[PDB]
């Protein structure tokens, strides 16, 4: 529930998305996957929008959101930083920088949070879709370097799907480190534009081929359960949701 906090820095990333960072509450705990629900009275003191937590737990001072400007509360919140920036870079640190006022309600689960506890999780996400996956997968990280035995998580299939391909550097930092310390394989990253991301990967082009890689997970884990978590448009999760029934994977209705 309701506490008033600050926005302390952003980030003006490309694709026009915000990476706000936020004062955590000294008694706020949430889950990799949780979202809130944000209110800005400088933008509406009647308006509250939900915003996928993109920080992990394990960070202490700080809950991360990543928010697309992509009509009018969050093309607002856009200009309001976008200004409130360029004119402290004009005028300078005559002060240290204001933060911005804002309630936060929260946290909401998800059943993205159920990953920590399959064997073998598919993660499908398309843009912005990304933000639990970047909570859950940095939360991963700080679970093996402290106790890889409580993680029953054998393997991780992730598909990152981008219009734009200046988008995967909104986290591309994250995917290189997991790139780098990655020795053991748990993860399978794959990015596609609808190699190229100066990764290790190789940058994917076209709509992917879902058959063909829900086939061929299912010859790598069968006879064992594996579970698709998706965050990405209706049509999608349409053609997923007939996969999964046809290679017996499980699924959550999250899309309608
Ligand atoms: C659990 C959850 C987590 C979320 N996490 C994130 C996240 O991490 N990051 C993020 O960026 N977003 C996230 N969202 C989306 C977010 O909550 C915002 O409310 C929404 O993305 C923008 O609100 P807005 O006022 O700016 O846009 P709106 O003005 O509501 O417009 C939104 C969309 O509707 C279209 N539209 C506008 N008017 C009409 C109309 N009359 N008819 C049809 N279409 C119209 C716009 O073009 C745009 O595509 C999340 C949502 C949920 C439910
Ligand atoms: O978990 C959700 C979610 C759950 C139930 C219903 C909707 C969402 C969800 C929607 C969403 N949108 C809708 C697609 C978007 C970006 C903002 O871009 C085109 C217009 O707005 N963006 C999201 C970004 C991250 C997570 C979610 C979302």
């Amino acid at each position: 529930g309701s506490e008033p906090t600050f926005v302390v820095n952003a980030s003006l990333l490309p694709s026009k998305v915000l990476g706000l960072q936020v004062q955590r509450p000294q008694s706020f705990n949430y889950q990799p996957g949780d979202y809130l629900f944000i209110k800005c009275p400088g933008i509406s003191k009647f308006e509250w929008h939900p915003f996928t937590i993109s920080s992990a737990p394990e960070m202490p001072d700080v809950l991360t959101l990543h928010i697309r400007a992509v009509g009018s509360w969050t093309g607002k919140l856009y200009q309001l930083i976008r200004e409130q920036r360029e004119e402290w870079i004009r005028s300078g640190s005559s002060q240290s920088l204001p933060g911005v006022p804002v309630y936060i309600d929260g946290p909401y689960g998800t059943p993205s949070t159920h990953i920590f506890e399959s064997k073998y999780a598919i993660l499908i996400c398309a843009g912005i879709g990304v933000t639990p996956f970047a909570s859950i997968l940095k939360s991963i990280l700080h679970r093996n370097q402290q106790n890889p035995a409580k993680m029953p998580l054998k393997k991780v299939h992730f598909y990152w799907l981008n219009r734009e391909q200046k988008a995967f550097e909104w986290f591309v930092e994250l995917l290189s480190k997991i790139e780098a310390e990655d020795t053991n394989n748990l993860f399978d990253l794959n990015l596609y534009l609808t190699l190229i991301t100066g990764l290790k990967s190789r940058t994917k082009t076209g709509r992917p081929d879902w058959e063909e890689i829900f086939k061929d997970v299912a010859k790598q884990h069968a006879p064992d359960n594996v579970e698709v978590f998706f965050c990405g448009p209706t049509g999608l999760a349409l053609q997923l949701r007939h996969l999964c029934t046809k290679y017996g994977f499980g699924y959550r209705k999250e899309n309608f």
